RNA sequence: AUCGCUUCUCGGCCUUUUGGCUAAGAUCAAGUGUAGUAUCUGUUCUUAUCAUUAAUAUCGUCCUCUACCGAGGACAAUAUUAA
């Protein structure tokens, strides 16, 4: 209950951008981010694993449907 | 009384049906064996079909486009809560 979803990224948000606005939540152990080759940008989506499942809980709370670099973003447990 | 439907009864067609001939064309009794096949009689096991819900989000195959890779669409159940 540790990794989400996190979807409707703009193209100028990468790893860096997702660690400094999920860190707030609690500390972060993994931040993946599928690419696609051809183009060299990602997808529009991550996966962002908290260490604590309570912080991962929070961050969908707070997350979920809030504004990033000018766009709503979509936040859930992942699986 | 008339029209339509249904049940029953009955008449008509029913050669639609017996498609040649001769010396009725001629003739006229029975088990011997086996194995093999078929039928019947019992010996054995008949009563029923089996297995939570609501809400939200999203590896394999097929098609198309671009240069094995990437993107999009569709299909195949998954996760959470509560008795």
């Amino acid at each position: 209950k540790r990794v989400l979803y996190v979807g409707g990224l703009a193209e100028e948000v990468d790893d860096k951008v997702l660690h400094a606005a999920f860190i707030p939540f609690g500390d972060i152990t993994d931040i993946q981010i599928p690419l696609d080759y051809e183009t060299e940008k990602h997808r529009g989506f991550a996966f962002v694993e908290f260490e604590l499942a309570e912080d991962a809980a929070a961050a969908i709370d707070n997350m979920n449907e809030s504004e990033l670099f000018g766009r709503t973003i979509r936040v859930n447990l992942a699986k």
